[PDB]
């Protein structure tokens, strides 16, 4: 009884992997990922030039789940895509690699490059939309018009099947704008959801302060406080575009918590803030949960159950 | 050292309420919650007709909160009037009257016939702007134009002061704009951050089944899971509306829960999904619990910490 799933031309011996962002920052990081039970893992969001991020600090966990505002500290495309193209051992998983350009010129650029390493290494891309806009505007994939451009133009100058990184949506309207919006690009292979839920604030009691420096304490959310949400946009992801697959991340801290995403329609099952608190030992720990779990209800296959939630009459 | 508070031009012994959908519906209700030691009471957001609602189960609560697709059952306008004009005592404590029309003329009618009670009375008008509008558009008040209507309508109609109900937002622009609209209307005197978090989707793993029958299963989610949330929409408004008061709502369960509002700015703080959970005893407890904080803290009054969270650097 084995997890093993082929998905986007490549195999995979289960359908866990770091969420972005989370332990894939550094060579140590990949090599940690890499040498960990996950069954892929994706690099770290990145821009063309490197980052230092923002002011510390600027990540912390608690029982119910973290707050993040890290300001997309990065190494730098050039040294994800030397990663991508000498360093990763592709016999031992597959390889996603992130980018969130600040532009949509930054994304096409760095896009033509990573094209001919994804046509002879088979590195798999992740577009970050949860990215900088133009004045006045909210993040790109809260406006739809610049997601289409952004779709349009990394579509064109890629050519390769890739696949987008969502932020969570609230409202049944958007769920739909978005997934006709996604739905127009057939190189659109993949969608992940859902990146952290945006601009919450958390307060410590005793000290009467907000926990990390940037923006005023507001950050994004993971982790328990978010699972629902993110069951929901899976779920509704893959009620909308059935000719794409859908990545769960968000909430997920035991089999259990994968089990849900993969009933509402997960493929691969992304781990960030559980990740971040318990290291890479998780990932043996959820395979054995998420096995255990199917066992007792008798089911042999992640196809059996994928997507078949059940509603009430 | 008090809990005592003073606006609107009416008198609260203390912060605590009932959030509207919660103990609300009924005169049982309404008398109850009076009968108990909040600090206030709303009444549920009403249409013009009373209705049904939706197919129960539409409420499920759970350790880290809840999820609702209730429809808006109520008893109707009429109803609601009546309670504030001839039934309700208003020497116990104040009364909100929430509305919840169905389009800007339904919402128009009805307030123009609250407002000689308004004035005679005092009852306080709560306008929640999660009122769906036209199917596959957003809800109001996640639609600019469509809010901006319906506050220019409803002010003009109702020619006194008024408060509004708001669903979370996610986006710093969704902040920026969302308060520029209502800083546009000087009879919008109180904000109530947030009505439940939009579209979640609950799954029980044993059943493989979502647990309310509306709309597949997808609902507004309250409690525990919406705190950090709840605290960044109160201070986001606090911040971006000094004429205005913010009321706080989403994840109280304790004392510090409260304490936490009130840091982020909140003036009353509204109870939901832990009163629906704990009956109307929490105020005692709630009212215990924040005085004891303020006692530990030397704090004699809720002014003296009211929006003073602390940033960092
Ligand atoms: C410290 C940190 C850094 C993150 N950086 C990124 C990133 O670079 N790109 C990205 O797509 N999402 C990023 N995220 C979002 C996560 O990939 C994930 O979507 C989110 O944390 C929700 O999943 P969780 O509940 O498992 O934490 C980051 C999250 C955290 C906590
Ligand atoms: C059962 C139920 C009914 C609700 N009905 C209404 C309503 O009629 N009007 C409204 O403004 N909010 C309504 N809400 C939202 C609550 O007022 C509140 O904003 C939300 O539950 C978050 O607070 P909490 O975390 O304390 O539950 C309802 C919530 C619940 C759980
Ligand atoms: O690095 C982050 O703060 C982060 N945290 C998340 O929870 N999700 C994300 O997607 C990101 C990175 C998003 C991002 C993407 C591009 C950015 C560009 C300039 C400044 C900040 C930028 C932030
Ligand atoms: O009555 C509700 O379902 C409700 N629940 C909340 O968590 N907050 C709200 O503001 C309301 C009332 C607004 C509302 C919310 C959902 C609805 C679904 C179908 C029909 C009408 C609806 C009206």
């Amino acid at each position: 009884m084995c997890l093993k799933l082929n998905l986007l031309d490549h195999v995979f011996a289960n359908p866990f992997m770091n969420a972005a962002g989370v332990l894939c920052s550094t060579e140590e990081d990949l090599r940690c990922m890499t040498a960990s039970s996950s069954g892929a893992l994706v690099s770290k969001s990145c821009t063309s030039a490197p980052r230092d991020g923002n002011p510390e600090p600027r990540y912390m966990a608690f029982p119910l789940g973290s707050i993040n505002s890290m300001g997309l500290p990065n190494l730098g495309f050039d040294f994800y895509l030397k990663y991508a193209s000498d360093l990763h051992d592709y016999s031992k998983k597959p390889l996603f690699l992130s980018i969130s350009g600040l532009s949509v010129e930054e994304n096409v650029a760095m896009v033509r490059r990573l094209a001919p390493v994804a046509q002879e290494k088979g590195v798999l891309l992740e577009l970050n939309l949860s990215c900088p806009n133009v004045p006045g505007k909210p993040q790109v994939a809260y406006d739809f018009e610049a997601m289409r451009t952004y779709l349009q133009q990394v579509s064109l100058a890629y050519g390769l099947p890739f696949g987008v990184k969502m932020p969570p949506y609230f409202d049944i309207a958007h769920f739909d704008t978005a997934a006709a919006v996604l739905n127009e690009f057939p190189l659109v292979k993949f969608v992940t959801c859902v990146n952290s839920v945006g601009n919450g604030l958390v307060i410590d009691a005793e000290s009467e302060s907000v926990v990390i420096k940037p923006k005023q304490g507001f950050g994004g959310l993971g982790g328990k406080y978010i699972l629902p949400t993110a069951l929901a946009n899976v779920n509704a992801f893959y009620r909308r575009c059935p000719d794409k697959l859908v990545f769960g991340c968000g909430g997920v801290y035991s089999g259990e918590d994968a089990f849900l995403h993969i009933l509402a329609g997960a493929s691969m099952v992304q781990v960030g803030t559980a990740l971040q608190e318990e290291g890479p030992g998780i990932f043996t720990r959820l395979e054995d949960e998420l096995l255990e779990i199917m066992a007792r209800k008798g089911y042999r296959t992640l196809e059996e159950f994928r997507g078949r939630v059940k509603t009430i009459e």
